């Protein structure tokens, strides 16, 4: 840091700045963070009776954590639109960070009156771990994200972690963590905080859409030269005889043609709609779930793998967990009606991924023979293989921008399955702390922790700044696109604004996808 | 272009070199280009009631393109074989492109006679994409290539593709593409038109087929230190008793052994024979198929997986699609007899791919315990697994020599599943088309589109020569291989050769696979 | 690509209002052989979609220099005997084109007429005839109505393989405002 | 800025100086900025039932803003009459701006009684935007000017503006603009804020009245 207690620290940056080709946005907010747990650790566990899926172990800190990963962090709404309608891709490349304007409050709460004062020798410590040694809790999509809206304030969110356990007990390989136990930057009013961080080289994201369907790749006009077997029997007198005949595949045949590639893999899901009369009067919640069994208990797949969330001219169905689910202004934790949530929509993808309330294929059961009949039956879960593609899914305007690859020996198309930039080594967690100031020891000489502290809390500015690669369009499609539009008629409230209470709201999801690419 | 009506734009180039390592072949064909559609584009969809799967969208476009991209244009039988009998592998290099020698001919068709002159003064315009902007139609194995004998001459055939429907209407996404909107080169009588290509690095083809099969990779005289699960029970008294023994897996054990890899995956075949007796007697062509399903309608999968295509001694059996297919001299498009078509064979992959008409393994379904007995059931399909090895399909001699790899967010082994070589870049398309030539209009002043134009068309000669690079092979195998030989007994007609009439024609498909490997 | 006829026989003629007409109605000029060529509508330079990066991410735009040309000219003569019509290449006819570029004509685009280049590059379209205007009084023309005879021009004379360019540079204009205002 | 909390950040400049051609002025005042709208953007509208004509549909921030658009801000009623007895035309030609000796108060209203006292850390953030981007409200003729007798004070008044409306209601060309979204300039206690200006070349306004009909 530097200077004075009357000297300021950093002035305030929130701008967007388009160069073309590479892009730069920055952005500042406001927090404020109290002092957790009574400055002291904490083993958390499951609560006595609970399923077995739902034992954990773990520890709660004092520290609390910084989370920029959401993209309206970054992007206004109209800042989104200089992206997403021009543009094919985009790309992180790096990023920088500061703190500044830092102070300390302590309260006193003495009869039905709060006072509150500068503390101006108390500190506040910060470090970044940037060799990935504690536990990577980002990336998870939890609250506590810098406001979409630069005026907002927002508290800073506690930190914590989970480890090994065996039903509500800890297994002795299982790891604990002291944050005091790592180098910090211990600072006071007048004092600031910085560093900077650079991507690794990771792929653009895909923004367009494709204009061919995998199924349609070919001439119409011109038959191939290839045959199909058509037709397994013909008419002899009375009746039919075996006979085999064989034909090549024109635009009146387009069904049986042969081709070069393969859809992309898929686990089912189960289907159901938004109009309440269609479905099941039942239980089905966590029964007809899609899960994945791990180590003797039972995980849902929230966001599965990639598929199409519904087929042509069926918006009413969509994946029971298949699809990223958003909610309006101020709607609340639990048991909440279907209105007040966002569903997004995964479509476009059509294309290549399949269906995920459908089956991937037919496949032959047996071997026929004279008296015996052909037999086949439904895939409903198809790993890879050779000659298969597929895209991945979008990451909208709110959601995850990266996470942390598992350190592993082994893994495959690393993209994260909510969405965005798989990283080996993503943005470091930020650490913050309150430091605990005692309160007016005892005359003589106690060994013992003190449980007595001066209640205070600190608040300051935070600022965060970005820089992304952008990929232009070439293309030669003849007529418009579809680009990304607000509605033009009259209306109470506009979109993406506050109300006349000063809420401000987000409306609709809105994705990346809509320039046009061929296939 | 250069100089005259006159002087001649270009020689005739058609021979093959072999400099050892690097092998160059060069071809020179003579073809006739009509106009298409009256000069104008035309959308054109499904007809009427078909099936679902049947529905399409999309465009036919006045213009032509050049297809070399089958190998027997290029290579002629004999140079097939300083290939296939010498070598363990080929890919290609860089290549070129020339037309010259064009001429312009209108026709008049008055009474019952048709005159047709030199029109000295007409154009053709030709150009090539090499951007990738056009939907990209060549590697789905169509007609119109240069002709296999160098003495044939053939029509250019006409440009289209398809867009996104839904039905046999279009959608708000579909894409149109005007040929116009290009630069393009116009080129007289006297002028020639050029351009050179450079392969991105692929590997090589394996011409090889192996001496072992995975399923035997070790020394029959010594035994493992490994041990199996051998018996499970024993007789004790009067009737059995549950025990474990072990045991070490000698030659006798070999089906028992450790081994440290698997086959590769499949996507299960229905099997037919080529006799017709044993085949039953119904209409399973289109029920019986494996398929795979996109947006709510099925394709077959005519190629599928890499596969074998049947056991040891048995020869009569083959897939359902799971082969390609050729046709003989003069087969027809529909329902012709099997004596008509040629067959492949896929069998040297029988020692890592697994046969196409049978199960990939068996697996356990269930929980033993002393009331319950063990359980297992057939897996008819398999994805990829870590430990995993396969080859891919053979090109032989008259098929695809590359594709186009989608452009996607991701992929799997992107070798394509008719053959040959994967391309991001391939050998951009080459587009041709008449200049129209107005006719006579009316001596007043009328805005509307001509329906009136003098009738001609053009011809020309064109060239391609293609670079290649070899691998030899190093063998310590002491005994003979086996080669592509062609019978010396007496015949009425030689193969690969004109008839009494002057038809050339192909007796049989070829292969690369003879020379062997060990595994 | 273009096709151009010969206009009135190869020869100028009055033309005027026709017999009894509103007052309103009546004029007199002249029309000629020669034809002229307009691209001044937009949708001969933009296509639907290169619209629209212009329209959606700009606040306006203005034009600056162009470029002009004419190439692989053929000339057809037409024998009409009988029923039938042959056409055939008459390869040392010519055609002849010029540029005014002083401003001396009377200057009819920008009055919105036919005969654009098409939108879709794929069409063909003829090349419309040239006349104009002066003053008159009813259908009878005044001692000051002049007359203008387009052979009196230095011009280019052109046969197959011979091609014509010339190259303008726009004055200097304020931009065109592609933006709405968002008060009142 | 510079310096301390116990140091001052400017000097108290009011006069005028008179060079013949050119003129120069000069004037300062004291201010008071209180919080608006509880640190919160609102949209703002017509009232029920009004007349199609007033109509209207806007926002209203918590910023405030300077007004010295006013002349009796910058001329003294002696200093008015060396240039309005004395001459043909004036026009301006550049300026500066200055802000300095900024204290933050804090209040605590418990009881009867209310206590105010320095917050030494707090701090005050300000910006223009000289690219014009804004809706420019100024020159409305408000109230909100520096007062025309230099040892007043005066509040700083809020900041809103209006948007296209039909009727009580938005339009989807109405726009919004987050004042946050720029970037501006924390002061704290012992920082100061300049800037300077220049006038594009403008006529004289004519003080002149004619001698012919
Ligand atoms: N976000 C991200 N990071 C890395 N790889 C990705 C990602 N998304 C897709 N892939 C795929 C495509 C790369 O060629 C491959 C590299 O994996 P590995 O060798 O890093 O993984
Ligand atoms: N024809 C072709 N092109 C590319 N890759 C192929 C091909 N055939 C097989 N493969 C496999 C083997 C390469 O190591 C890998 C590279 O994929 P990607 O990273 O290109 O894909």
């Amino acid at each position: 840091g530097a200077d004075g207690v009357g000297n300021s620290s950093g002035n305030w940056h929130c701008d967007s700045t388009w160069m073309g080709d590479r892009v730069i946005t920055t952005s500042t907010r406001t927090w404020a963070l109290p002092t957790y747990n009574n400055h002291l650790y904490k083993q958390i566990s499951s609560q006595s009776g609970a399923s077995n899926d739902n034992h954990y172990f773990g520890y709660s800190t004092p520290w609390g954590y910084f989370d920029f990963n959401r993209f309206h962090c970054h992007f206004s709404p109209r800042d989104w639109q200089r992206l997403i309608n021009n543009n094919w891709g985009f790309r992180p490349k790096r990023l920088n960070f500061k703190l500044f304007n830092i102070q300390v409050k302590e309260v006193t709460q003495n009869d039905g009156t709060t006072t509150i004062a500068n503390n101006l020798t108390s500190t506040v410590q910060v470090f970044t771990d940037s060799e990935y040694q504690l536990p990577y809790v980002l990336g998870s999509a939890h609250q506590g994200c810098l406001p979409p809206f630069p005026a907002d304030v927002f508290m800073v969110p506690q930190y914590g972690y989970l480890t090994l356990n065996n039903g509500s007990q800890a297994v002795g390989r299982s790891s604990f963590y002291c944050l005091e136990y790592f180098p910090s930057q211990m600072l006071r009013t007048g004092n600031n905080f910085t560093f900077s961080y650079t991507f690794e080289d990771v792929p653009f994201h895909s923004s367009y859409a494709h204009s061919q369907s995998l199924d349609r790749l070919m001439n119409p006009l011109i038959d191939q030269y290839l045959y199909y077997l058509s037709r397994t029997n013909t008419p002899s007198g009375t009746t039919t005889q075996s006979r085999l005949q064989f034909s090549q595949a024109g635009a009146s045949d387009i069904r049986d043609q042969s081709r070069n590639w393969l859809p992309g893999p898929c686990y089912r899901q189960q289907r159901v709609s938004k109009t309440s009369a269609d479905n099941n009067n039942s239980e089905y919640s966590w029964t007809g779930a899609t899960k994945y069994h791990l180590n003797g208990r039972d995980s849902l797949v929230n966001p599965g793998p990639a598929m199409a969330s519904h087929k042509d001219d069926e918006e009413k169905f969509f994946p029971q967990s298949g699809v990223l689910i958003f909610g309006k202004q101020g709607s609340e934790k639990t048991n909440v009606d279907i209105e007040k949530v966002m569903i997004t929509d995964e479509e476009e993808i059509r294309t290549t991924n399949p269906v995920a309330t459908e089956q991937y294929g037919s496949v032959s059961t047996n071997l026929q023979r004279g008296n015996r009949q052909a037999a086949t039956a439904d895939v409903n879960t198809q790993g890879v293989l050779p000659g298969m593609v597929w895209q991945d899914r979008d990451v909208y305007l709110q959601g995850p921008i990266w996470a942390k690859i598992p350190h592993t020996d082994g893994h495959f198309h690393p993209s994260p399955l909510m969405g965005g930039f798989g990283l080996k080594h993503p943005p470091p967690q930020i650490l913050i702390k309150n430091t605990p100031v005692p309160a007016n020891p005892s005359t003589t000489f106690s060994a013992a922790k003190f449980a007595s502290f001066i209640t205070q809390y600190s608040t300051g500015q935070v600022s965060v700044e970005i820089e992304w690669e952008l990929q232009k369009e070439n293309s030669k499609r003849w007529n418009p696109e579809i680009q990304y539009t607000s509605n033009y008629n009259k209306s109470v409230n506009v979109d993406f604004t506050v109300d006349t209470n000063g809420v401000y709201s987000e409306p609709r999801p809105i994705g990346t996808r809509y320039l046009t690419r061929n296939l």
